[PDB]
C-alpha cells in the first residue's frame, strides 16, 4: 500500500452530503419519510438552507425583535441515495453539524433520533437502517423552530453541514482520537512525546486482529515523523478498545494567536484488521501550551497577552444562519485584523468552521454550551431538555441530554490546538449557589474533565455587577477553573480581594452601541438612550452604552489597567439579526437587528473598530490613523447634534502613531501627541488629552473640502495617512470588489460593497439611494445589506425575483455565490438618474 492510496482512502472516507435536498415547509410527516414521496411540490436545494431568512419582518412575529422578526414553524428536508457497491458491507454515519432544532431523523420510514439541541454536532450510525442490494434509501429530517425558543436570532432548520462517514466495520469511532502534549513545555526544544490514543470499534460478528499505525505531518507539510505501530491484539466482535502510542517531534512549531499563520499538524491513523489496511484517518492539532496566575493573567508559550477578544453570534447578516467557510473566515479575519486575540462562542456550540478557522489564523476560542441550565430563560428554549434522558442511540446510561450534549462537544474539539476554554453556562440565573445548581456545576465539571483536562471550565457571570457581586453564586463559581466577570468590572477590585486565587476574566464587556454613519452629542455619555429623538440610531463616536454597560474606552482602559483581570471577549465583534436594545422588544418600531457590533452585518466597520486597531495592533506590524467623524455638514439636523456651542464639529483621530497632525484644505490645525505611560505592573500605552479619551481631537469650524490627517513616528516621521473629503450630490453608484476572483466548487462567495458616489468618486456619507442589481454569468446571488438595524427590507430576492438594497450612509454590501462552472460572473448596479457600475469576477482554480 502506498501514501497516495492511504491519502486517498482518508479523503474517501468523508463526503459531503450536502447536495440533492428537498425542502417542505409544513409538509406532511407521513408523505416525507415514505419511499417514493411526490416532491414537484417540494424545493430541491443545496444544504445549508436557513428557512427564515427568506421571510418577511413580521411585527407580530412570536419571536419578537430580540429574535429577528423572522418566524419559525416547522418543516422536512429530504433526500434519497444509494450506497455504492463497493460499499455494502461498509459502516454508515450521518453527522450533522447543527440542525435547529429538536429535531427528527428518519431513515427509510424509521426513527433513528430524536435530537433537541440546536447548536451541537450530532451523529447517527445509519447502517442497519438501510436497504440491502443497494437499493436507493431515503433520509428524512424534521426541524422545529417553535417561537420563542431564543434571545437572539437562531434560524431555522439544516443551518450547517451534513456529512457522510462511509467506513470498515473496524474504525476509529466518531471523536475517537486524542493527542496529548504533556511535557511540552520542557521538551520543546528536543523531541516533543505526543501521545495519541486511539479508540477503534468492530462493528462485525466476527473477532478481528488489530494494529494501528500513526504518523505526524505537519499541516500542508512534511512529515515529522515515521511510522509508529501498536501491538496487535484481537478486538472481539461488537466489541471497542482504546489503542495508544507515544511519537516523537523534533523541534515543533507552536501554536500561537501572535502571528497569522499559525503551525499545525495531523495526525494520521491506519487501522488494519487482520494485517490488511481498513481505515485510514487524520486529525487536525497543534503544539501550545498556556498559564495563567490570579495576579499575572495569561501566558501563551511562555508569552505574557491579554485576552482581546469578541463574542460572536452564529448568523451572517443576508446569509442568516447559514454557515460558509468564506463568510466565516471573512469575519475571523477581520477581527484578527483589528488585533483581536480570542473569541467566544456565545451562546452555543460552534460549527466546524469556525472551530477551523480559528485554528488557521490564531484566534484563541472559548467554546459555550448553554445559554440555560434547568430554568429556561425562553419556553422552546434548551431547558426543557437539560435534565431529560438522552434518548440518543450512542447515549451512557443515566446520561442527560446536558451530559450528553456537553461530553459530545468537549470530544469533538478536544484536539483543537485555538481551544482553551469550555464555558459550561452564561448568565444562568438558577445557579445561585444552591444545592441544586451546586450538584449541576459539580456534575458537568466532571464530564469535561472525563475527557479533557487542559483546557479551563468557566461561565459568563452578570451576577457579580449586581450590589458588591458576593452572593451564593460564589460557591459555584468557586468549582469553575477560571471565574468570567459579564460587565463587573466596577466590583472587581472587592471581588479579586476576597478570592486571591480566582483566574478573573471579562467573559462579556461594555455592549456599547452603535449605528454606522450616525452621530449623536460627541460631548456627553449616553446610557441607554432610546427615545423617539434618537431615530432608531445610536452614536459611531462610540458615547452610547446600555445601561448595564461600559464605552469601549472604559470598559478596555479597565482591563488594560489590570494584570489579575485577563482579558475581556467584547459584546459585540460584530452585529447579530436580533437583540435590538436599546429598543429590545418594542415589538411596533421598526428595528430588528443589533447595534451591540464593532462590525455592522454588512462587514463593514464601525469607527470603533479603528479605536481598538491602534490600541491592539502594533505601530511596527501596521501602522495607521482612522478619522472620525465624516465631512458633510451642510444638513443642519445632522449637524445641531454633531456641533459645540461655537458650531464646530469634533474631529477625532484613531493612531498607534505617536502623533497625528490635522489639516484642512491644506493648512494645519495644529499637530499633537499621545501622552505615553505605563501600567503599575510596567506595561506601556498611549492616551490623549486625559486617561477617558484614546484618541487625538481637534475642534473644527466646518469649512467643506478636505481632512487629512498625517501620523508620525517619534523622530518626526510620516507613518500613517488618513482622509476624509466633503461629497458633492449624488452621481453614480461604485462597486468595490474583495475578490478578484473565487473558487469555482459552489461553496466560496464574494462580497461586493455598492457605494453612492458623487461625480468626483467621494462617498456620499448620508445617501440611502435604492440600488437595483444584476447578476450575469457563473454566479448566484445569495444576499444583500446595508448593516441599518431599523430596515425591514428583505436580505434575500424580492417576490418577483429582483434584488434590491438601499445604501445606509453611503454604502452596503452584495454577496456572491460560485457555481460549481468556472468562468465569471459580472454584477451591475442601477440607482434611479445615478450612473451604473459593474464589476466582474472570474471563478476557477481554487488558492
Amino acid at each position: 500500500v502506498t501514501n497516495e492510496e492511504v491519502n486517498q482512502m482518508i479523503e474517501d472516507r468523508k463526503v459531503d452530503f450536502n447536495q440533492n435536498w428537498y425542502f417542505k415547509l409544513n409538509a406532511n410527516s407521513k408523505e416525507a419519510i415514505k419511499p417514493d414521496a411526490d416532491v414537484s411540490t417540494w424545493k430541491k436545494l443545496d444544504l445549508p438552507y436557513d428557512w427564515s431568512i427568506f421571510n418577511d419582518f413580521d411585527h407580530e412575529s412570536p419571536a419578537q425583535n430580540e429574535g429577528g422578526q423572522l418566524n419559525g414553524g416547522e418543516a422536512w428536508y429530504r433526500k434519497t441515495f444509494k450506497l455504492d457497491e463497493k460499499d455494502l458491507k461498509k459502516n454508515v454515519r450521518l453527522t450533522f453539524d447543527g440542525v435547529y432544532m429538536d429535531s427528527q431523523v428518519y431513515v427509510n420510514g424509521q426513527l433513528v433520533g430524536h435530537y433537541p439541541n440546536g447548536y451541537n454536532q450530532f451523529s447517527y450510525d445509519i447502517t442497519k437502517y438501510l436497504q440491502k442490494d443497494g437499493r436507493e434509501n431515503v433520509i428524512a429530517v424534521h426541524a422545529v423552530n417553535k417561537q420563542p425558543s431564543s434571545r437572539w436570532y437562531s434560524g431555522s432548520g439544516i443551518y450547517r453541514d451534513v456529512t457522510l462517514q462511509v467506513t470498515d466495520k473496524v474504525h476509529v469511532e466518531k471523536n475517537g482520537t486524542t493527542i496529548l502534549t504533556p511535557k511540552l513545555e520542557e521538551q520543546q526544544h528536543g523531541k516533543v512525546e505526543t501521545h495519541v490514543t486511539s479508540k477503534i470499534v468492530n462493528t462485525d460478528d466476527k473477532d478481528h486482529e488489530l494494529v494501528a499505525e500513526y504518523q505526524i505531518v505537519e499541516r500542508g507539510g512534511h512529515a515529522v515523523t515515521g511510522l509508529v505501530r501498536t501491538a496487535s491484539r484481537t478486538l472481539k466482535a461488537h466489541e471497542s478498545t482504546s489503542l495508544d502510542a507515544i511519537l516523537e517531534v523534533e523541534r515543533p512549531k507552536l501554536w500561537t494567536v501572535l502571528n497569522d499563520k499559525p503551525a499545525l499538524y495531523e495526525l494520521i491513523t491506519r487501522v488494519y484488521r487482520d494485517g490488511q489496511l481498513v481505515d485510514a484517518k487524520k486529525d487536525l492539532f497543534g503544539y501550545r501550551y498556556y498559564h495563567w496566575t490570579p495576579n499575572e493573567g495569561f501566558s501563551l508559550n511562555g508569552e505574557r497577552i491579554k485576552f482581546h477578544g469578541v463574542s460572536l453570534h452564529h448568523d451572517h447578516g443576508a446569509l442568516g444562519a447559514e454557515e460558509n467557510y468564506k463568510a466565516e473566515y471573512r469575519r475571523l479575519k477581520q477581527m484578527k485584523e483589528m488585533g483581536v486575540n480570542s473569541i467566544r462562542t456565545t451562546h452555543n456550540p460552534a460549527s466546524e468552521q469556525t472551530l477551523q478557522i480559528a485554528a488557521e489564523l490564531g484566534l484563541l476560542v472559548q467554546e459555550e454550551a448553554f445559554d440555560t441550565w434547568y430554568g429556561g430563560k425562553k419556553p422552546y428554549d434548551y431547558g426543557r431538555f437539560f435534565e431529560k434522558d438522552a434518548t440518543h442511540p450512542e447515549a451512557r446510561k443515566g446520561e442527560k441530554w446536558s451530559d450528553f450534549d456537553l461530553r459530545t462537544m468537549v470530544e469533538r474539539g478536544k484536539n483543537n490546538p485555538a481551544i482553551f476554554m469550555w464555558s459550561i453556562g452564561n448568565e444562568i440565573g438558577e445557579a445561585n449557589g444552591d444545592a441544586h445548581s451546586l450538584a449541576t456545576v459539580k456534575r458537568l465539571v466532571k464530564v469535561i474533565k472525563d475527557v479533557d483536562k487542559t483546557r479551563y471550565v468557566t461561565m459568563g457571570a452578570d451576577k457579580f455587577r449586581f450590589g458588591n457581586g458576593s452572593g451564593g453564586h460564589e460557591k459555584i463559581a468557586d468549582e469553575l477553573d477560571a471565574v468570567g466577570f459579564n460587565y463587573s468590572e466596577d466590583n472587581y477590585k472587592a471581588l479579586r480581594a476576597k478570592h486571591p486565587k480566582w483566574l478573573i476574566y471579562g467573559s462579556e464587556t461594555s455592549s456599547a452601541t452603535r449605528t454606522r454613519g450616525s452621530y449623536y452629542r460627541p460631548e456627553r455619555e449616553l446610557k441607554h438612550s432610546n427615545g423617539p429623538e434618537r431615530n432608531y440610531e445610536q452614536s459611531d463616536y462610540g458615547n452610547d452604552r446600555v445601561g448595564w454597560g461600559k464605552t469601549a474606552t472604559a470598559s478596555w482602559t479597565f482591563d488594560r489597567d489590570n494584570a489579575g483581570y485577563a482579558g475581556q471577549f467584547i459584546w459585540t465583534g460584530t452585529d447579530y439579526i436580533g437583540e435590538p436594545t436599546p429598543w429590545h422588544n418594542q415589538n411596533q418600531t421598526p428595528v430588528k437587528s443589533s447595534y451591540f457590533g464593532i462590525v455592522d452585518t454588512a462587514g463593514i466597520p464601525k469607527h470603533d473598530f479603528y479605536l481598538y486597531q491602534s490600541q491592539w495592533v502594533s505601530v511596527k506590524k501596521k501602522p495607521m490613523v482612522h478619522l472620525l467623524p465624516h465631512w458633510n455638514w451642510e444638513n443642519k439636523e445632522l449637524a445641531s447634534k454633531v456641533a459645540d456651542s461655537e458650531g464646530k464639529i469634533p474631529v477625532r483621530a484613531y493612531s498607534n502613531a505617536s502623533s497625528v497632525e490635522l489639516f484642512l484644505n491644506g493648512k494645519s490645525l495644529g499637530l499633537k501627541t499621545f501622552n505615553k505611560k505605563q501600567t503599575s505592573d510596567g506595561r506601556t500605552y498611549q492616551e490623549g488629552a486625559n486617561a477617558n479619551e484614546l484618541y487625538l481631537e481637534w475642534k473644527v469650524a466646518y469649512q467643506p473640502g478636505t481632512l487629512e490627517a498625517i501620523a508620525r513616528d517619534e523622530s518626526g516621521k510620516e507613518i500613517a495617512r488618513d482622509k476624509i473629503t466633503t461629497a458633492g450630490k449624488p452621481a453614480a453608484v461604485r462597486l468595490i470588489k474583495e475578490d478578484h476572483a473565487i473558487a469555482a466548487d459552489g461553496k466560496d462567495l464574494t462580497y461586493i460593497y455598492y457605494e453612492i458616489v458623487d461625480s468626483q468618486g467621494n462617498v456620499v456619507p448620508t445617501a440611502n439611494n435604492l440600488v437595483r442589481f444584476q447578476l450575469h454569468g457563473q454566479g448566484q446571488l445569495v444576499g444583500v445589506d446595508n448593516g441599518e438595524q431599523a430596515s425591514r427590507e428583505r436580505y434575500k430576492a424580492q417576490a418577483d425575483g429582483s434584488w434590491i438594497r438601499k445604501a445606509f450612509n453611503g454604502k452596503g454590501v452584495a454577496i456572491v455565490k460560485s457555481t460549481e462552472q468556472a468562468g465569471k460572473f459580472t454584477l451591475t448596479a442601477h440607482s434611479d438618474l445615478l450612473k451604473s457600475n459593474q464589476v466582474t469576477v472570474f471563478t476557477g482554480k481554487k488558492e
